[PDB]
């Protein structure tokens, strides 16, 4: 307005002055940040997600609970790495059996050993082993191999797949499996070698990695431990600093592209920064706001936004070609744009504020302090675009392509002429993604406890595919795990959003264990909880109560209920009182546990969460029938993982909604004439849809960085659908038809193309960059950004369909 119209003059008369105004900013936010604390340094590459359903929090307590009270025959402790089954193994192991390549690789192995990670020991064997009785020789001939073999194979009895004799022989054939029947061959070769011994350093992890790249016969796999998580957190170093300068390298080069701006734009680049600055900034004061995801989706997300931002001033640019009157007209207009995705972040950061994720959490605030920052940045960008005008060159590209501009708007125009058709294609794809979500199916399930995949490091992958073919060589050292307990220490979590240890020890509503009342509670506990858990199976049966008053029966004695809790903690005569039990004692107190095993542990979710909410009814029903109805978190370790998954999809849920949210504070922002966006936003949710389900296509198994990515590609598919918006907006009043239409598409088109190179450019660079490790995020965005060019496609067919039948 008049006064939006004097802030611009105000820019506009402080082209310089109101530019350094925010750079210097910038610089300071930079600083005391960086003094005050070091931010940029991640603790733990771990996300570490709170699922916060009523069962986070009884799992949190009950970990609560229990916190409160020959030659160099190398064990598992000592790095082991195994190459099997694979073209670079298999190469090693047919010269192993002719040139013995893999022996001297081994050997070359020690010899990088003794600079780093080396009393010393040259090595541990599996196939030199073998030989090694014999004699220890690089040469390896076959003869020796063949001996071995048929001792492996007279090691049946013990293990099937003298040879007793070889009992340190055998051990390393457990290490390494599949090499006595198969044979020493490129089938199965499994290395299995330890070059270093109990060494979870990380510079021998470091110097790990590079030996694992054949660096120093070739070897495919090799892993180590404590070190695999300090190469994590390498991996989250490097692998997101390559991206990240690759997204400002090709965000600059869009700059250039798109408005020809050497210096402003790239201002704009290093104002994304300072958004990230302030954001920390801010942050920090209320909380520490640290995650690794946090990180990456901030680095995309400030990609994306700026590129907008960055759309608009050229637009701006491009209309304006008094004039720095216009040009502030221009402003606004954009700047309303610019509102319109900063509404965009702002309620994608509510999304992943809703559903309480320790990495989901992080991600919204980052998101949102940004969002604002990228506010203050439409702002300076302005104010860029104004230095630009102000001065052109030091005190020359013509950029310049014959017929682009028109081609696109021919493109546009063939989009526009069959309305009809691109409609009917856009309700088809709706109806698609909907199926898909229906079919395969919405819900995805991990494949572990950590993480499905949780290497995202090359030679962590390489180190993944080295735990599965483990697997197949070593069994993993699945069963049930239930555990009900006697309470609860504190149901409210570490105060909002945080991630942290609300209680160190336990806690309980004072309840007593009334001699005729509580006895037959446990008992009836034990009834009902042995017609679940028993299952006429023997796997830990005795229950720690009913046990107890049986062993007090068989000793008679020597208020019952208290008199028999303290007669048994002083006995404890049977595993040591069940193991954990009666932790209430900071006081004389009996407190209750049990170790079930109702039914199998699953990896996946799908119904071992089914297993998860019928025993959480049965045990509701087990607490409503008690006459004290004592609250007594029944907690399980798999439960845990159960409710990871349960608070995902509860994230992507209040995601969607949230999304609702957001196209409805969209329209309130963007709708007071007659009609309303509402329609538009809705199909441009339904793309969003659509996109979710082609990332299942790409198989994108539903995760906490599966739930984040959905989230910010929320976002992206907002703001491209916000241009057609706001247009669709301000020319239905000016022609009411195709025609708007098509003008409006047109103006839009120029939106279109420049917010689609952006995001194909940050998706791109992303996604190579890492090789797994931000790589799903990589895939997402630019799933997003596809589903965004086919709904800007179809943006228009929207409009048609907006108009009266």
């Amino acid at each position: 307005k008049t006064v939006m119209q004097r802030y611009a003059h105000f820019l506009a008369h402080h082209p310089f002055l109101i530019l350094t105004l925010t750079f210097c900013a910038n610089i300071v936010l930079l600083l005391v940040i960086v003094c005050t604390d070091s931010l940029p340094a991640f603790d733990d590459p771990q996300a570490g997600f709170e699922p916060r359903g009523s069962l986070i929090n009884q799992r949190a307590q009950a970990w609560r609970n229990f916190l409160e009270r020959f030659f160099c025959s190398r064990p598992l402790l000592g790095h082991a790495k195994l190459i099997l089954r694979r073209k670079d193994a298999g190469n090693l192991l047919n010269l192993e059996g002719i040139r013995e390549l893999c022996q001297l690789d081994a050997d070359i192995r020690r010899l990088d050993e003794f600079q780093s990670c080396s009393g010393r020991l040259c090595r541990t064997w599996n196939l030199p082993n073998y030989v090694a009785v014999l004699a220890g020789k690089t040469s390896c001939h076959q003869l020796e191999e063949h001996d071995i073999r048929n001792v492996l194979n007279l090691t049946a009895t013990c293990l099937p797949f003298i040879k007793d004799s070889s009992i340190y022989h055998l051990l390393y054939f457990i290490s390494d499996k599949e090499s006595r029947e198969t044979g020493y061959s490129s089938m199965k070769h499994t290395l299995a070698v330890l070059p270093v011994w109990s060494s979870p350093a990380a510079l021998p992890l470091y110097r790990a990695l590079q030996w694992g790249n054949f660096t120093r016969p070739i070897q495919v796999i090799g892993m180590e431990m404590g070190l695999g998580d300090r190469l994590f957190n390498t991996a989250l170093l490097e692998d997101t600093l390559y991206v990240g300068v690759a997204a400002g390298v090709v965000v600059v080069v869009l700059w250039l592209y798109t408005g020809s701006l050497f210096v402003t734009l790239m201002n704009l680049m290093a104002i994304f920064f300072s958004l990230v600055v302030s954001y920390f900034l801010y942050v920090f004061v209320f909380r520490l706001t640290f995650f690794p995801f946090m990180n990456l989706l901030t680095c995309v997300i400030i990609v994306a936004i700026g590129a907008d931002a960055l759309v608009i001033f050229a637009r701006l640019w491009h209309l304006a070609k008094r004039f720095e009157k216009v040009v502030h007209a221009t402003f606004r207009h954009a700047a309303q744009a610019i509102l319109v995705s900063s509404l965009t972040a702002s309620a994608a950061l509510f999304s992943d504020i809703v559903n309480p994720i320790i990495a989901i959490r992080c991600f919204s605030i980052f998101a949102g302090l940004t969002v604002l920052v990228h506010l203050f940045f439409a702002v300076t960008w302005m104010p860029a675009c104004f230095v630009v005008a102000d001065k052109w060159g030091s005190s020359r590209q013509y950029c310049d392509y014959f017929r682009i501009f028109f081609e696109k708007l021919l493109p546009c125009l063939v989009i526009r002429l069959k309305w009809m058709w691109m409609a009917s294609f856009v309700l088809l794809t709706v109806g698609a993604c909907v199926v898909v979500f229906v079919f395969p199916g919405l819900q995805l399930a991990s494949g572990r406890t950590f993480s499905l995949w949780n290497s995202g490091h090359p030679s962590e992958q390489y180190r993944l595919l080295k735990d599965r073919f483990a697997f197949e060589e070593n069994r993993n050292l699945e069963k049930v795990s239930l555990h009900f307990v006697w309470g609860v220490l504190a149901l409210n979590q570490a105060a909002l959003l945080d991630p942290t240890d609300t209680g160190i020890t336990t806690m309980d509503g004072r309840f007593n264990m009334s001699d005729p009342l509580s006895q037959i509670w446990m008992l009836k506990f034990c009834a009902d909880l042995r017609q679940q858990t028993f299952f006429d199976n023997s796997t830990q049966s005795d229950n720690a109560c009913y046990f107890d008053s049986f062993m007090l029966w068989m000793e008679t004695g020597a208020a019952t209920f208290i008199r028999c809790v303290h007669t048994f903690s002083n006995s404890f005569p049977q595993a040591k009182h069940f193991g954990p039990n009666f932790n209430s004692l900071h006081q004389i107190d009996s407190f209750v546990l049990r170790l079930q095993t109702s039914q199998l542990f699953s990896h996946s979710y799908t119904a071992m969460q089914q297993l998860h909410q019928h025993v959480d009814q049965w045990f509701t029903a087990a607490l409503r029938t008690a006459p004290p109805s004592l609250q007594g978190a029944w907690f399980t370790g798999d439960f845990a993982f159960f409710d990871l998954q349960q608070s995902l999809i509860s994230g992507t849920a209040l995601s969607l909604i949230v999304s609702l949210f957001v196209a409805f504070l969209v329209l309130f922002f963007t709708t007071l004439n007659v009609g309303v966006s509402l329609i538009a936003i809705t199909v441009i949710a339904g793309i969003m849809l659509a996109t979710t389900a082609a990332l299942v296509l790409m198989e994108w198994q539903l995760s906490v960085f599966e739930s984040t990515i959905i989230g910010l590609a929320i976002g992206l598919s907002v703001d491209f659908t916000l241009h057609y918006a706001v247009s669709y907006c301000c020319a239905e009043s000016y022609e009411e038809r195709e025609l708007k239409t098509n003008i409006v598409i047109s103006e839009m088109a120029s939106c279109v193309t420049m917010s689609a190179v952006t995001t194909f450019l940050a998706g791109a660079l992303m996604i190579p960059s890492d090789i797994l490790f931000y790589r799903q995020l990589g895939l997402f965005i630019i799933t997003v950004t596809a589903i965004s060019l086919l709904y800007a496609t179809i943006f228009l067919p929207a409009c048609l369909a907006v108009l009266g039948p």
